[PDB]
């Protein structure tokens, strides 16, 4: 879950699906499979209600998972074999 290097690993950043089940959120993969985690990852609050996540718990958790991955991205620690 929030584990950074979970979070980070290139392999789940390539399988957003893998990514959400590594969260428990795993029933969003519908709505969110065809995004790519550079652009998903930048998803906001309202973005996600409108596309299908409709809990308020399950949008924070993301948006807080989101947070940690952009930390390292904007650092440039996340591995160029993930994009
Ligand atoms: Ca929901």
């Amino acid at each position: 879950s929030m584990n950074p290097k979970s979070l980070t690993d290139p392999k789940l950043l390539k399988n957003i699906p893998m990514w959400l089940k590594s969260l428990r959120l795993h029933k969003y993969s519908d709505a969110l499979s065809g995004t790519p985690w550079i652009e998903l990852i930048y998803l906001d609050d309202e973005t996600l209600e409108k596309k299908g996540v409709l809990a308020l718990g399950a949008r924070r958790k993301l948006l807080k998972a989101f947070g940690i991955v952009i930390d390292y991205k904007e650092r440039d620690l996340i591995d160029r074999s993930a994009y």
